[PDB]
């Protein structure tokens, strides 16, 4: 299991700069 996490983490960072825009995006809104 721990082997997963591992893989996850790895794949997390690289996949970081996205979340930010996930929702926001999703929404957006703006808001505003």
């Amino acid at each position: 299991t721990s082997s997963i996490v591992h893989l996850c983490a790895i794949s997390l960072i690289r996949y970081w700069s996205i979340t930010q825009a996930i929702e926001y995006n999703l929404k957006r809104t703006p808001r505003r």
